[PDB]
Formats: structure tokens, C-alpha cells, sequence
């Protein structure tokens, strides 16, 4: 299997885990279209949503780069019909546009939490639903959402906003999961074991330093390539990229580590930075 | 008892809301209810007006308040006031609900934002409002009418709604965590069963008992017990007859709206009763 002619729509995809994501599927001579809010560039966070195009080009694919506010539900609307006009369907939804902020109830004000809201669990609603009828008639569709794992011990239902945020992205995956199971639209989420290190990173360290306990961006990239290639009966799961690419094959995993031989840290939601019983490098 | 403490309610103009208002009230608390229009809705009985004067006839003083819940300078100022006339704040209950049961296919954005907007922003904006101000108090709890999280595949739909109602409850869980230093409980509370109020029959056309359902005192009360609790007792998502069982109820047939009748479930709930509950 391969995502040779086919369709990706992904919310961000202009650097860092998107681009990764967007740059392995074009690999395949896919197309893929990334919407972002602006196009000019930011003077500490590498690359526009043109100069992902370029290197989805570069790749192998086929770039539509669209300037749109996933807040602003015509704007997704425009987005989406932008890339049926051109491509002609939509293979794959990829919920990938994020924001963060890891203080409490007390730190984080409305505003702030709004644009976490907004662009996350509204976001993955509005580019979701808008996805959703352009996808039914396709081969193998799949929508996948960079989201965590819903865990509801104690130390894990914080810090508040941001774990809202998240597991509301989640939830919409999983809800729709189900109700498109009828349809046979794949929804999975896609969360990595690990800090991932991109170079946004490096930019706002000023250095050229090595992120020992990190992984690299392209674990995300094989583990959503690994999903999306699935059965559209692969659906509702809550997914991990180290698990997800063990269970397909891979037994190296260092060849995603930042720094190969460290002492690996841990995402958000994640109890270890390996599968349960790995021995791999 | 809750004599001398002050409430503040989101959505205490009918219903859950306001019984849960005039328990409150009956010991003699302040009861600062807030909601987006004072004007009499044509079917949905009841404005902040009319539930302040109910509130003050059960034993409390009322401050009835207009302030929209996705406005959060509205929030804010409607916080402010209840502080400036009662002091400060014992109790916070996010009720201000919306409902549409329709998929990700039906339910437009806009439709969404009204959920989203109303439940899971308005519960962290009241929240997060109030806490101040319950800061220093003997025994402070935050109360959220939402569900327990489950996570079978057959009880994440309609997404929408299930997005909304989740959310709402893990702000109130995530509060828990995060207030409780402080500490402020933090917990959710919800009824077994459907809850028939006064708006049901108005929209029905028709005063006919439902036998399915129980009556909102059964939420009331179990909401009167928890706000009892001592603040350590948080991060819980409860449901209101397990409560009462716990508290020493043992007949929950006086919740019946038809006693000895096969009664409906809510969503999010398997049983009507709770777990070997063998009373009548
Ligand atoms: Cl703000
Ligand atoms: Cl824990
Ligand atoms: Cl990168
Ligand atoms: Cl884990
Ligand atoms: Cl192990
Ligand atoms: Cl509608
Ligand atoms: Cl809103
Ligand atoms: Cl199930
Ligand atoms: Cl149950
Ligand atoms: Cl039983």
C-alpha cells in the first residue's frame, strides 16, 4: 500500500511535526493542501506555509498552500472547497494546528483560552465536519488527530486549559469515529511518547544543541504514514507513534532519537518514553 | 446546614437550577443568579426575577443578575457585584446548559460555538471568576452538572453535545487538581435518571406526569448534601441517587415523579437506581 493520487488536507503543515507529516505523504506523489492563518513569515518560527509548499514539492507531491484562520469557520469552508476545486476529493484529514499554554485556571486568561479552544477543539470540529462529505465516496479515508490518549487519573487532568483543549480534540476524534463508522471514515488520534525537538526549538534556544531526551519529528511522520495506510475499519483508537510503529515492523527505535544512547523524557500523558517491554536500541 | 453562605449559580432561572437555588436558600444563604436576558421566554417558564422572588420566599436573599456567560467581562462584572453586596463566595454551580442531540453531520458551527461557548468556556470563565473570592471560606465547593467521563465507544455520541458535557467536566476535574492547595472542591453531579421540570409539560402542551422521569429534588438535594461535604472531597463526578444512598436515604420513590413506575435512564448512565439499591 501507498497514498499514490491521493488527497491530504491538513490544518497547519508549515514546519516543525505538520511539515514532516505532509512532507512523507507527498513522498508517495500525493497531494497535499495546509491552511495557516498567515503567509509571512515569523522572525523566530522557520518556514510559511510557501516554503512547506516547496518542499512538499521537492518531496514528490502536489502543494496548495491556503491562507485561512481556522477560527473563522468560512475561512475552513473556502479552504476545503479550494482543494476539492483542485484535487478533487479528500483522502485524508489531518488535525494538526495546536496551541499551547501550561498554566492553571488562575494563570491562563479567557483570551488565551480561547485560542486554545478555538483553534483545537473548535478547529478539529469545523476542519473535520468540513472534510467529512468530500471523503465518503474515497477508497480508503482517514481522518487523524495529533491528540493524546484520554487519561483520568488525577496527576494527569492538568493543567487545565491545555488537557481541555487536548482531550476536547480527542473526544471529537473519537465521537466521530463512531458516528462515521456507517460511512467508513477512519478517525484515529496520533501522540508521540516523547518531547519531539524541531527547529522551532533550536531557533528560540539559539543554538545549534543537541536535545538528548527528544525525538525526532519523523516519528510522527512514519507512525501517521503507518495509520493512514490502515483499513478505514481501523478506527477509534487512541494512538501512540513508538507502538504504532513497533506493531508495523520497525524495531529500532533510536533512529528517531535526537541523540542515540540517552535517557529519553516523557510527552505529556505518557508514562514512558517506550512500549511497554521494548528492548531495541 | 448552609446558613449565612453565598452561592452563585449560572442557569438558576427554572428547573435544576433554581431547586437546587431554593435548598440553598432555605437555610437562609445568598443566592447571586446570573442569565443572559431577564425577559419571559413564551414557553420556558420563568426569568432571573421571578426565581429571585422564590428564592427569597424559601428563606434567602436573591441577586438576580443579567449577564451573557459568553461574554466574559460579563462574567466578570456579574462576580464583581455579588462580591460588592454579599462579601464574598461559598458556592459556585455551573448549571447554564445547551443542548442539540444531533452528529458532526447536523450540528452547524454556530450551533456548536452555543455549547461549547455556554458550557465548556462558560464553566471555566465562572470558575475561574469566582475563585477569588472563596479563597478564604470555612468550607468552599465548585459544582458542575455534567457526567462521569466514559470512554466506550457507545457513549461518545453525539459528539457534539458529548464534546460540550465532557468538557464541562473536565474543567471541574482539572479545578479539582488544581485548586486544591487552596482548597476549593472541585466536583461534578449528575441524576440517573431523565428530570422532568415545569418546561417539559409546557412544551407537551400539557400537565401530564412522567413516569419515566424523576423530579428535580432529587438533584437538588443531592447537590445540598456534597455542598455539605468538607472541601477535601473533590474530583469526584457523582450521581445524585448514589449520593442520597450514601447520605442515609433509603426510599428514593419520593423522586419518583410516578412512584412504582419502570423508570428511563440519562444519558451517560446504564441504571435507573444505583448498584443493589432494593428500596421502593
Ligand atoms: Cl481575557
Ligand atoms: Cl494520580
Ligand atoms: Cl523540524
Ligand atoms: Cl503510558
Ligand atoms: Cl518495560
Ligand atoms: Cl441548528
Ligand atoms: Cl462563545
Ligand atoms: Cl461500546
Ligand atoms: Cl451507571
Ligand atoms: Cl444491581
Amino acid at each position: 500500500m501507498s497514498l499514490r493520487g491521493k488527497t491530504m488536507f491538513i490544518s497547519g503543515g508549515s514546519r516543525g511535526i505538520g511539515l514532516a507529516i505532509a512532507k512523507r505523504v507527498a513522498a508517495d506523489g500525493a497531494n497535499v493542501a495546509l491552511v495557516a492563518k498567515s503567509a509571512e513569515p515569523h522572525p523566530k518560527l522557520p518556514g510559511t506555509i510557501y516554503t512547506a509548499a516547496k518542499e512538499i514539492e521537492e518531496a514528490g507531491g502536489q502543494a496548495l498552500p491556503i491562507v485561512g484562520d481556522i477560527r473563522d469557520g468560512d475561512a475552513v469552508a473556502a479552504a476545503v472547497a479550494k482543494t476539492v476545486e483542485q484535487f478533487g476529493g479528500i483522502d485524508i484529514c489531518v488535525n494538526n494546528a495546536s496551541a499551547i499554554n501550561l498554566g492553571s485556571i488562575e494563570e491562563v486568561p479567557l483570551k488565551r483560552f480561547d485560542l486554545m479552544n478555538g483553534i483545537q477543539v473548535r478547529g478539529t470540529y469545523a476542519v473535520s465536519q468540513s472534510c467529512i462529505p468530500h471523503m465518503k465516496g474515497r477508497d480508503n479515508p482517514h481522518i487523524l488527530t495529533l491528540s493524546p490518549p484520554i487519561r483520568l487519573e488525577p496527576k494527569w487532568l492538568r493543567p487545565t486549559p491545555y488537557m481541555m483543549a487536548k482531550y476536547g480534540m480527542t473526544l471529537c476524534a473519537l465521537g466521530i469515529a463512531e458516528e462515521l463508522r456507517d460511512a467508513g471514515i477512519a478517525s484515529n488520534t496520533l501522540w508521540p511518547r516523547t518531547t519531539v525537538a524541531t527547529a522551532a526549538v533550536q531557533n528560540l534556544l539559539g543554538g545549534d544543541e543537541a536535545m538528548a531526551r527528544s525525538r525526532k519529528p519523523e516519528v510522527y511522520a512514519d507512525a501517521a504514514y503507518v495509520v493512514l495506510n490502515k483499513p478505514s475499519s481501523y478506527t477509534g483508537n487512541t494512538l501512540l507513534c513508538e507502538d504504532v510503529l513497533l506493531e508495523s515492523g520497525v524495531t529500532d527505535l533510536s533512529v528517531y532519537d535526537c541523540v542515540p544512547g540517552s535517557e529519553l523524557g516523557v510527552d505529556l500523558w505518557v508514562d514512558s518514553p517506550n512500549p511497554p517491554g521494548y528492548t531495541g536500541p
